[PDB]
Parts: structure tokens; sequence; C-alpha cells
């Protein structure tokens, strides 16, 4: 379970990184599918990789550290997470929860996340943007839910309700500057599932999941929503659409990394434009 | 934490048995209202769990009742043990059989749920006919390890799991005491917990099938039918679940009261 | 002990030592293939507990070597289920000692529920495609860091049940006389070991489900991963109860019973296809 995500540990945590830098961040992003180029626009940025953060939990993609990234974007304070804990990799509940915990410490009052996503909703194209207004949570329901274990009182109740997860206003608004900006048309809202992983899922699974009324599936973001709800943080998730799921197994069409990744690339451009003119127009401030 | 082995669970029987000469034959669990019952159990004899050698605990120190209640021998469970607090399938089975060894017959439990079913009222009774145990489907049955063979067999069956012929008395029941109109029988489905459920899980379960939604009790039933405890078992409704984004206690020990005086008594 | 390459090819090896025989099919015995390894020819038995590093389970297990229908195969006589209480990486092993040993294709066969209301019992439903309800759930089997050496992060399982293996497998079928005993059909895991209710069976009869048992998916799914070919079939050892108010239920007795009595024609079905498979 690596450290545990209570009070202490993550105030010694967010205490270190007060050490390093000077920006309070308002709001929190974790850079998933199509982000890249978010996390390196950010302005006047101090970066900070997991290696350098004692009690942060430590990942890399092919030996290269994940990073923290302080700074700015559209004029507002942001602390980026470069680097993500999936729970297909074996990572504990703890070492998921920890940094949102950190972020809430830090002063993070909204969390905006991306993610790749099978489109599972007949109605999706290729690159389009789903933006997550409900959620179902498979290894939740199971015994897998991110906050099975004594419950973090200081972060939030035994029982959290997750009844607006997904802030109906950053819904609206994140719409609006889609609309505004010309590019409404490759959005859409929707229900995504959570797939432990990290196998692609079947065609008869896929055909199961959209029966149960899911749009689109993922192997990521739900633990960490959970964790920023209970914490009372404000929740925007968008999946973009990295492939079309299959439904019939006599099919040759084929789930594959690469071309996910390509759609990521391909999209990042577009994303993050949107991201920066959401973040101009984020209530308050 | 201690294995629910045959001599982990005899020692800890044999325990409760030189601090008790009451041999249940009725186990209750009482999740939703209320405790009292317990309200009521006459010549009690309350032990901690504190000071039972080997015997979980709670995490208000919970308590076993033994007594007589509408003239029958009844173990009361006073504190239970949810999957969600992160307890291990030894230790939320151990107090189900450690009833088996003091002789129980019939395990009694209610819990509060959600309401799925849109026929539901808040304050409802509901029966539980069956159950769909989501965390057991997806490799987290509270019998996954080796099996006790001393207690059961490997596969269980879970036929007749809520026995027939109790739902029947608990309708006559209620039915007998003017009540019958608070009652249903539905299939209650786990969620692992601790989250309550999102709209979206909420559609997909009343989809699945699902009556009524809650975070404990299967793993229990799963274990009393293991070893042979004929269940019985209701959720009070104390919400109705919502689909899309955009003293009732009292009426019920009084309930279960009035069933254990019509039990069959071998 | 950690099903990666190093680990692996120390058991491979190990084996290696003691067969010169080089395996191209693998072959999981389950319901119905109980005589399977007496038709093996040549054969060498070694049993699990011989084998340094290799999972141990119950009259010891063995993997059995030698010619079946002219072809070179590994039996494996003695499975691992997770409801036994079994880690990811002691399922693993085998299938990728399998790997390393040069098998290319997979056969197995087990016990099944029949959802499916046209089913009979002791028909053969061979699997199509499956539902993996403990991997969509977070107890996938390749949850954990990926073995590179076996293969990639994110498998896809399109073609899990190889389209032409299952040709053929109702060819031979069709052609042998029990064309009639045969389907083709959605498998769904519980993870087990209790039988589904009647609520259960009624869920995933209408998930799009055919049979339900507790095994084969996560064997399937590492062969998969490290690119073997899969062949499997459910042998419907008992009609699932979706009537709560009905007496049938599932006798576990009745369900061995009933894989036995097909297990002649599970094997000559087996023995039949592994001889039409095509070589080169
Ligand atoms: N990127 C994708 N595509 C898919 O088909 N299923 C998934 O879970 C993910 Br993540
Ligand atoms: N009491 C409730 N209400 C609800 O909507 N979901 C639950 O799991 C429980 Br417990
Ligand atoms: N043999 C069977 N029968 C059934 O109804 N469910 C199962 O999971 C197995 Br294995």
């Amino acid at each position: 379970e690596s450290v545990t995500a209570n009070i202490e540990n993550v105030k010694k945590v967010a205490h270190h990184i007060q050490k390093l830098t000077s920006i309070v961040p308002e709001i929190g992003i974790i850079c998933g599918s199509g982000l890249g180029k978010l996390a390196d626009g950010v302005k006047d940025k101090i970066t900070i990789p997991y290696t350098k953060i004692p009690n942060f939990p430590q990942t890399s993609v092919v030996g290269h550290s994940g990073n923290l990234i302080f700074g700015t974007l559209s004029g507002r304070k942001v602390v980026v997470m470069q680097g993500r804990f999936h729970m297909y990799e074996g990572y504990s509940n703890d070492t998921v929860a920890l940094p949102i915990r950190v972020m809430k410490l830090l002063g993070v009052k909204i969390l905006m996340v991306s993610n790749a996503a099978g489109g599972l909703n007949r109605s999706l194209k290729l690159g389009d943007f789903v933006i997550l207004k409900d959620h179902i949570y498979l290894p939740g329901l199971g015994l897998n839910n991110i906050l099975v274990g004594p419950n973090q009182e200081a972060f939030g109740t035994r029982f959290p309700a997750l009844s607006n997860a997904y802030d109906r206003d950053l819904r609206k608004l994140a719409v609006q500057v889609a609309e505004e900006n010309g590019f409404g048309n490759l959005v859409h809202q929707g229900v995504y599932v959570m797939n432990g992983g990290p196998c692609y899922e079947t065609p008869a699974e896929c055909t199961m999941l959209l029966n149960m009324g899911c749009d689109v599936v993922g192997m990521s973001t739900i633990p960490e929503v959970v964790i920023a709800r209970h914490c009372g943080i404000q929740v925007f998730a968008v999946s973009l659409v990295t492939n079309i799921s299959v439904l019939d197994v006599e099919s040759d069409l084929k789930p594959n990394h690469e071309e996910v990744l390509a759609t990521g690339a391909q999209r990042a451009e577009l994303m993050q434009s949107w991201f920066e003119k959401i973040i101009e127009k984020l209530p308050k401030d």
C-alpha cells in the first residue's frame, strides 16, 4: 500500500512541496490522453520530479519519472500532474489517493482530468470529446473501491455521495467554450465506465457495457475522481475517443495502444486550447 | 486475521460456552432499525467482543447478547463487520461460524438499503428473496481461499438461500399485524462500497433486475448457507435511489419478535 | 514466484533437461478430458512436485509430454483456480512455461452452467468470446507490472478464441456425427466458489452470456498476451436455474458425473482436431 494517505503523511508531502515553490494552485490538472501539450505550455513554471518529493508515489514512463508542474495557465494558478498512477499497474489505494489529497492541502479547488477511452455509444466518432457527466465504477461496486479500508476523516466522510460528481456548472462552461470556439460538434456528454484493465474489452464485454447505458470505457480516472469528491474538490473530466469499440467477434477490427496514442497526439493541440480557454473562464477569480 | 477454521472457531465457541449456559437457536444481526430489539431480550447476558479471545473487534465496542426473546433462546450480534472497512474474509466469517458452533439454526438479518425498484417508498420493508453478489462474481467472494471443510462444501449451492418458508411466515406475521402493505420481497445487490451509488450505477443495477442496494449482508448470508444455517433477511428502504444526473426501526424489531414467536422449534 | 522471464526460463530449462519433447500444442484438462493423458503415446509424466518453482496443487498435478494424433503435446493435469486463493503469478507461470517450451496452440475444457435456454445437459459450447467479470473489476490476471518479454501492456482480445480453430472443431464434430451437441457461445467468469443464484443467472443471461464458469479466462488472457492461439470448450454440466421459486439446483456430484459421462467423446473430439491441424 506504500505510505498511508492520512493527514500526517499528506501534510508532510504538501509542506515539502511548498518549500520548492511559491505557486499556490487553485486548479489541478491530471494529464491524460491529449493533454501532453497543455502540460508543456504552463507559464512561469517550476517542475518538480516525483523522485525529488519524499513519500510522493513513484511512477515512470519507460524509466522517466513523472513530474508535478506549477505555474499559470490563462493567468490562473495551476498544478499539473504529468504522470498518473493507474490501478492496472498494481498501485495501492493509498498511492493513487495521496496526490489528490496533497492537491487539496495545497489549495486546489477544481480538478480537470482527461483520459483515453473506447467509444461504445454508436454515434461517437474517432477523436470526439466526451465530457463525463456520470460514471460506473465496476471495480468499486466489486470490493475494489479506492476508499475501501479505514476512512481518513480529515479528508472526507465514511460514505461519500456522488450525486453531482461531475460538476454540472463546469460541464456547462466547457460546452459553451467549445461552441464559442467552433468545435461544439466534437463535444458530447456521457457515462464513463471503468474496466480495471489492462486488457482491452472483448466484443461481448463492449456489448454488455453499451447495454448497461455506458457511452465510453476506459481504465482510469474514476478512482482519482472519487478521492477528489471525497475531499470536496470540484471535478471536470473528459474522455477523448481514441478508438471505436468493436461489438462483434467476427470483426477483424482490433484495439491497439499505438493508434490510441496517435489519436491522443493528434488531438492534443485542440484539447490544450479547449482547456486553456475553459480555465480562462472558470468561476470566481 | 485468525483463519475461520474449525479449530479457531471451536476455541472461540468453547470460550463463550463457559460464559453462558444459553444455547442460542436463533442468531440476530440488527443492521437497520435498530438495535432495540436486543431491545427486549430477557435473562440476558451481555458479552463484549473485547472480552472474547481471538474474536474480531469493532473499529462503542460491540457485544454478543444472549438471552430469550419471544420465548426462544437467541444470540444478538451488536456491531457488524463490513468489507468496505477493510476487514478480511476470515474476520467477517468467524462470527457466523461461531454462531453455528453455539447451536444457531436460523439467522435473521436486517439492513438499510437504497430503493432501486420504482414501486418502493421510504420506510418500505424489502424481504430478500435473492441476491446479486457483485464482489463475489468479481473474485472477492468471502469463500475464496482454501475451503474449511468442517463447515461446508467447496462449491455451495445458493438455492433457497433466503428460506422460502421463513419468507412466507414473515409475510403472514406482517399481514396479521396490519402492516402487510409495507412489505415487499426483492433482490438485494451488494455494492462493495463505501461510496453511495451514482445514478448511472443505480440505473444499471435496476436493469440487472435488482430491487434494493446495500453494502453488507451477502457475505454473512453466504457463510451461513455454507454451514447450513437458514437465513431470513430484510432491507429497510432508507432512501430512494436517484436514476438520472439531471421507529420504522421499532416496527421492524417488533416484526422480528413476532416472527420468532412463530418459528418452528425442534 | 513472479511469472517473469527469468523465473519462467528457469522452469522451462529444468523441464527441458527431463524431456526432449518440444510441444507445439498445450492442453489444459478440465471437465470431460480426464482420460486424455492415456491416449498420449511415448509419454513422460512429470509431477509438479519434481519441478523447482513450478506451482503446486493437490495427488500432485502432472505435466505429461508426448505424442497425440501424430503431434507433440504437453498436457496439464491439475489446474490453479482463483477461488482456491492462487495468485496471478501462480496461474500465469505454467502458461508462460508452455510458451518458452514451444507451444503455439492451447486447448482447454471446463465445466459450465447452461444459461442459454436452448442448451442441453452434456452439450459442448465452444467459446467464441468471454466476459471476464473479475477482470473488469480490477482482479485481472495481468494487473501489476507488465512482463515485456511475454507481451504488451494493453493486450487486445478481439479474436481471442481463434476462429479458424473454432471452424475446424465444428467441422470435426459434424463429420463425426455429433454436430448436434456443439454450439459456440459467450462464457462469463464467476470468480466463485459459490454456484450462481437465480437472480445472478438471470442477470448473466441478460448480459448476453450463454454459459457461466469459474475458470479458464485467466489462462486464456495469459495465452493471448504471449501470442498463443486458444481453443476452449465448456461442457454443459448443469442447466442454470433462473427461477428462485424452482426446486432444481446445481449439484456438484451431478456436475462431475455429467462431465465424466462425456469424457470419451470429448477425448475423441480433441484428438481428431489435433489430427487435422495444419502442420508444416
Ligand atoms: N483507449 C482505450 N480504448 C478501448 O477500447 N478500451 C479502453 O479501456 C481504453 Br483506456
Ligand atoms: N442506505 C443506502 N442508500 C443508497 O442509495 N445506497 C446504499 O448502498 C445504502 Br447502504
Ligand atoms: N459447473 C458449473 N455450473 C454452474 O451453474 N456455474 C458454474 O460457475 C460452474 Br464451474
